[PDB]
């Protein structure tokens, strides 16, 4: 159609990156703006491209309910500082993709508000995907070789967490300016 020219764009300008190794992609993007639907995507056009890709989408690795909600603090900064362990993650999964062979990470079950072990294989992957909000933080930046930033366009909570974290994110960090592409 359009979208499906445009995925296919973004696919040669990532096959046109010059490769050391493993080049691991970052999909950056605000929530519900349809980043984890353009990796899954991405990721499968590469494949049938010969690449061999691994993906982790973001909201998997979240905390419990318990330590992101009722902490006392503002939703906004629940949503943004409290709700992944930024440090365990650089630790664990950032700081491991160029090298390690494999990462047992705790997978959480939005369902059942529990977590679970669950192991990822980078083995001989030639590309790492990774999708999710915040992704141009400055603790996880480095360990990306390629960026991109995804520019998509009750109501009370909604703007106390999601608007106001989002805001933030965007005058402290300035994704849109960092990445290396924006699909708009
Ligand atoms: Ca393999």
């Amino acid at each position: 159609m359009e979208l499906r020219d445009r995925i296919d764009f973004l696919c040669k300008t990532i096959l046109a990156i010059k490769t050391a190794g493993r080049l691991v992609l970052g999909i950056d993007g605000l929530s519900r703006s349809g980043k984890t639907t353009l990796a899954n995507q991405l990721s499968q056009t590469l494949r049938e491209q010969g690449i061999s890709v691994c993906v982790f989408h973001m909201d998997d690795h979240i905390v419990e309910r318990a330590k992101r909600y009722h902490t006392g603090n503002e939703e906004w900064f629940e949503y943004y500082y409290l709700q992944w362990d930024v440090e365990w993650l650089t630790h664990q999964l950032f700081r491991q993709l160029k090298a390690s062979h494999q990462l047992t990470l705790p997978f959480y079950d939005h369902e059942t508000d529990t977590h679970s072990k669950r192991t990822v294989y980078l083995s001989d992957s030639d590309m790492i995907m990774i999708e999710g909000v915040f992704l141009q933080r400055k603790e996880w930046r480095p360990f990306f070789d390629f960026v991109v930033y995804l520019d998509c366009p009750n109501i009370q909570k909604f703007i106390n967490r999601y608007w106001k974290a989002e805001d933030y994110y965007l005058e402290t960090e300035e994704p849109i300016k960092r990445a290396d592409v924006v699909f708009d």
